[PDB]
């Protein structure tokens, strides 16, 4: 139940991801949406925003 952005952190919608990301960014949107949805806990279209920050910081590690 609630497990994701426990932080407090604000939400986003999945389009409203992808689309951001697609347009600040240009990365395949592929992507885009398939971690968005993966993201998306509820599989609702809605993801946390904390979402973004935390797989970033994730992604960030490098390895
Ligand atoms: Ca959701």
């Amino acid at each position: 139940g609630s497990h994701m952005a426990s932080t407090g952190e604000n939400v986003i919608s999945v389009a409203e991801l992808i689309n951001a990301m697609k347009q600040v960014k240009h990365i395949p949107e592929s992507k885009l949406t398939s971690l968005a949805a993966a993201l998306d806990e509820n599989k609702d279209g809605k993801v946390n925003i904390d979402d973004l920050v935390k797989v970033i910081e994730l992604v960030d590690k490098e390895d």
